C-alpha cells in the first residue's frame, strides 16, 4: 500500500527538519 | 485522499531539507 | 493514485541518505 510507504517516510523524517535547525 | 495530504506535507516539510544539509556541508 | 504513486518515489529519492548525512555532521 501506498499508506505505508508514506507512514514510513513520516517516520524516516520524524525530526530531520529539527536536527538540520539545531546543527544550523 | 487523507493520503495525498499527508503527501503534500512531507513535500513541503523536506522542501528545502537536501539544499540546508548541503550548505551545512559546504561550510 | 498513478500521481500519488510518483510523487512517493520521489520524496524516498529526495531524502535517500538525508537521516545518514544528518548522523555524520552531528
Amino acid at each position: 500500500a501506498l499508506e505505508q510507504k508514506i507512514a514510513a517516510l513520516e517516520q524516516k523524517c520524524a525530526a530531520c527538519e529539527q536536527k538540520i535547525a539545531a546543527l544550523e
